[PDB]
């Protein structure tokens, strides 16, 4: 019998406790493991088993033989990528959303999801204080997503789509599209998967002048370089905090540059973007009624699990025309029929914790993150190398106190000592001459102690090698 | 704190109890609701709350709010669309999943889940019993997916790439898809996608001498017409069980098609594929060794919730290579970098039933199906307008004991009134001049006694209208 309902309620227990006794592991464990490519493999057997097993012999299984093979996101000594924020409520509605197993592809196959769908992607709308435009209830409205990529690629094919309307069916090797040389590869790879040619997804350079943000006027000189040439620039993204640097491209400036050439202005919110809940925040929004769309990760700071992505559009309708094949049906808005029941989700993290709740779990990491960078400001073996605007502190050993032109592979040993000692783990990315250490607060389980040992065994391990 | 693990204990036995009281419930709760949209949205608040709530309050609200409001797939009394399997290692499976929290985009983000995610492919395929290369041991391999959309769209741009990089990069106006005019939408709303123009996805129509198959003569007559026409045919999509009418393509001589004009051919296995772990139904994945690519939902019938869709390759460079910016990297290997651990859930359902346990439940499925059309065969008032393969059966009512003209008309009410009832929930499709009922069994929750019902209820609301 596959739905015992004692049976299941036996076995939910156990795998709640498996999942308790793991969490309180991590401030022990190891967060990144080292082991061989084909330790588990060959440790498994080579085809499915013929009879069952038993709950706690596969959680025992799953405790010794996976567990330790793991890169363990959820340990407070995890400070790179980017996090996977994870509460009770979000992993309650997780159980909860699985438990139900409603797939509400059109609001008939299921009108509460869409209509709570419906609410919980407004009340995100103004908690995060966008225009009417973008509410359900001003003509524009929004939807729960998977990750940023689909999202990306819904706004890709609309745009492409419209500008294909205006200037020929037949013009798609004409298509051209801006970013940054910080945006997120997201951004490429979806231009390549809706048929932009390779030359045609044009990244610009940024400066350090500019503090690496995407200036509007090199925007605007491509754009009327490419159009003499006589192709179609139809798509612009713009980025609330990058992904190596945590850069915010100037929203405003940008919106009245592709207002005036009328293309697709997107908004990858990406890692910023939820942040952009408390008022200290909120002014790194500014110009988002000149956007076209606005995407963001929930699951990087508003506490959700994995995975749910939100998707804002000026007109819906620029986006169902591109995918279609009142009452809102889901089907049109994204990749697939199939849809999880992501609203159920959000709404119980939402009214579980309170918008008081997230927005101080925010600051609080920013808070951290402040901290982290006036203890390394504090020691003139360090340097920042961008200041940081969110939980993102991005830092490298001093030129100074380090022999001469090896300070960017001497930072490179240090992050590499430290993630081995397994006490942490810490990001880092060689920007063509440099090379640098992320440091991003957002673990959940980081407390103040978690962030004062990782800058005592920096330092520990920098007084190690460097003279 | 958000990650209170005593709360979390205690909240958890909270909703694992609601989510039994509902699974309860479903045998009484009217399967399709009838409300008027705005029900919920008018509902519940206009904003987010500033403060939290408890959760068994939040619990309640569910199930006066949004459960009432709800098609309830898992009901024993809904046989529309096609099942979401679910069983208690799938759900337990997601809890853990999520528990975990592991995001592993690459080997070194988390060793054990891709290896994991490897060793579930290889188990499935063998199941399956495919070729030695479509198995990581045999040059080929799999990757997990959310829906057959991903899947598709990753085949879809592989193939777009080989054939640009075969005929030239500027060249994609040219490009042809072909696939059946009983294919998923899901096939021309990829195409589209990777930028493929509207009249260059092909929809061949097939016809009832050939049981609604894709003939292949048909197939090669249009890639050299097209092919005199100067277009680049790069794309086949055959199916093994259709939607609407659980058609199977004849796989093997499409694949000698493909083979002959060097296309793409790929297999959505969608909802059949599923029941091919069964010797019985094995035979239907003859030829498969001249197919590129095979993609399959598990969440169809293998009980694992939703959702997980496996898809394989005999040249997975050929996909790496399309979407790319020894140890595997799963970055590479679909849409984005956020991927989930699917590979925990699926290895939980399957080491926890067994491929017995497997195995039964879809020849149970299949035998209920038999018992079905059996039933609707002894009346002479009903009609199987397609034979089953699966657990569907297409029937409608019978034009000698209808009045002229309008059998279809007077099936769609059957239908409808079936579904208005609340007792059971059928799907139908109005294919040109006639209309049909899908019955699909694969609720989980179904067993005999539901279909008699079902049966039951069917001829009491035909003889209420019929004569």
């Amino acid at each position: 019998n596959p739905m015992d309902l004692t049976e299941l309620s036996t076995e939910s227990k156990l795998v709640v406790d498996f999942i308790t006794q793991y969490y309180q592991t991590l401030e022990t464990r190891p967060v990144q493991p080292r082991v061989k490519p084909g330790f588990l493999t060959g440790q498994l057997p080579d085809k499915a088993p013929f009879h069952g097993e038993s709950m706690e012999v596969i959680l025992s299984d799953v405790n010794e033989k996976i567990v330790p093979g793991l890169t363990h996101w959820q340990s407070p000594n995890f400070h790179a990528y980017f996090p996977a924020s994870s509460s009770n409520a979000g992993l309650l509605g997780e159980l909860l959303c699985s438990g139900l197993s409603v797939i509400g592809f059109t609001w008939s196959s299921s009108p509460a999801a869409t209509e709570l769908e419906n609410v919980v992607v407004d009340w995100m709308a103004k908690m995060l204080n966008l225009p009417s435009s973008f509410c359900f209830s001003g003509g524009g409205g929004g939807v729960l997503q998977a990750n940023t990529c689909e999202a990306v690629l819904c706004t890709l094919a609309a745009a492409r789509d419209k500008a294909l309307n205006r200037v020929g069916d037949d013009q798609i090797n004409k298509l051209v599209l801006y970013c940054s040389d910080q945006t997120h590869f997201t951004i490429h790879k979806g231009a390549k998967l809706i048929g932009i040619r390779s030359k045609n997804i044009k990244s610009i350079t940024t400066k350090k002048e500019n503090e690496f943000k995407l200036c509007p006027n090199d925007l605007r000189d491509a754009i009327r370089s490419d159009l003499e040439a006589g192709l179609v620039p139809f798509y612009v993204c713009g980025t609330i905090g990058t992904t190596a640097l945590g850069v915010v491209d100037p929203i405003k400036e940008l919106g009245k540059v592709a207002r005036e050439f009328d293309l697709w202005l997107h908004v990858d919110g990406a890692y910023g973007g939820s942040a952009c809940i408390c008022p200290e925040f909120q002014h790194y929004l500014d110009g988002v009624d000149l956007v076209d769309s606005i995407s963001m990760n929930a699951h990087k700071w508003l506490l959700s699990n994995l995975d749910c992505c939100f998707l804002w559009l000026q007109s819906p309708n620029a986006l169902i025309e591109s995918l279609a094949a009142e009452m809102v049906d889901y089907k049109d808005w994204q990749i697939s029929l199939s849809r999880r029941f992501r609203a159920i989700k959000m709404w119980m993290v939402i009214r579980r914790y309170g918008v008081s709740n997230l927005i101080e779990h925010i600051r609080s990491d920013v808070s951290m993150a402040v901290r982290f960078e006036e203890m390394v400001a504090a020691d003139d073996r360090f340097e920042i190398v961008f200041p940081r605007k969110f939980a993102l502190v991005c830092f490298k050993l001093s030129s100074e106190k380090t022999p001469p032109g090896r300070d960017s592979e001497l930072t490179r040993e240090l992050m590499e000592r430290v993630n081995s000692s397994g006490k942490a783990y810490l990001s880092g990315v060689q920007m063509g001459r440099i090379f640098f250490i992320r440091c991003v607060i957002g673990s959940s389980l980081t407390e103040e102690r978690h962030v004062d040992n990782l800058w005592r065994l920096i330092q520990e391990t920098a007084q190690s090698i460097v003279s």
